[PDB]
């Protein structure tokens, strides 16, 4: 009974409104067509090769060495991640009325989060890899060796901590619809659509959290918690790629790589 749990409460959980609900379905459809899924065509999906990582030997201003083999490999699978992330904002309408300016801006600011948060909800316990691309299966020393360095220990230790989080499509849809809206970017025109989209989008996620109901203590201020350390893998990514772009030879680059990541 609604009107019990509303008197009974300290504060009040408001679960979606219909205009919500209508949101949340197309973030949630959004997601699910871009995200390799779990289609037919994507469960066919290999773990990285264990002789493949091993090998870091190209040296990065840090100390962490890079296995050259492990970051051709992962190269070779990240341009179809990339598009996944653009055809997910695509499919927004608040993205998609936005000047194609401001929609550079945004996919470059959050492609990162969003393929992190992607590949940490697909960690997975029995195996210890993340999947990349909806297709690789890798190992924490792969991808910490195949370029990423520490920015793999952080997608990890995230993928780990969000298994108890049961997140659901929706939930991973509505954090990269939060991720995404974010005006923390600078030469953006419609700086005030973008905050209200992410308002709507923020709301929306609580309201939906209410509706789900987890058994975790303080869900949502978690939830949120987890958007920071999204966007701190996101910031430590740009400065190593910056460095992985000092290091090695254009050629090993794929062009929209070297496009959402370039300053
Ligand atoms: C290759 C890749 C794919 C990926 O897929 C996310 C998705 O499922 O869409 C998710 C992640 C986190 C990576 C890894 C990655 C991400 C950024 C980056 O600069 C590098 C270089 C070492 C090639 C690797």
């Amino acid at each position: 009974s609604h009107m019990e749990e509303m008197i009974r409460s300290l504060q009040q959980r408001p679960e979606p409104t219909p205009e919500e609900w209508d949101l949340i379905h197309i973030a949630t459809e959004a997601h699910r067509s871009t995200n390799a899924q779990g289609s037919h065509w994507k469960q066919r999906r290999k773990f990285l090769p264990d002789d493949i990582g091993q090998s870091p030997i190209v040296s990065m201003p840090d100390g962490d060495k890079v296995d050259l083999e492990a970051f051709s490999e992962f190269t070779k699978i990240i341009t179809p991640a990339i598009t996944r992330v653009v055809d997910f904002a695509k499919k927004l309408p608040m993205f998609s009325e936005l000047p194609c300016e401001d929609q550079i801006i945004l996919l470059k600011g959050c492609c990162m989060e969003i393929m992190s948060l992607r590949a940490a909800v697909r960690y997975d316990p029995e195996s210890d890899t993340l999947t990349l691309s909806g297709e690789m299966a890798v190992k924490r020393e792969q991808l910490k060796n195949g370029g990423l360095g520490v920015v793999s220990d952080a997608i990890f230790e995230l993928g780990k901590s969000l298994s108890a989080f049961n997140l659901d499509d929706t939930e991973v849809a509505l954090l990269q619809a939060v991720l995404l809206m974010s005006t923390d970017r600078s030469g953006l025109l419609c700086v005030d659509k973008i905050e209200k989209s992410q308002e709507a989008y923020l709301l929306a996620f609580e309201h939906y959290v209410n509706h789900r109901k987890h058994n975790i203590p303080h869900f949502w201020p978690k939830l949120l918690m987890k958007v920071t350390d999204l966007r701190m893998i996101g910031a430590c990514h740009a400065s190593r790629f910056l460095h992985m772009k000092v290091e090695c030879p254009t050629e090993l680059f794929p062009p929209l790589f070297l496009e959402v990541f370039e300053d």
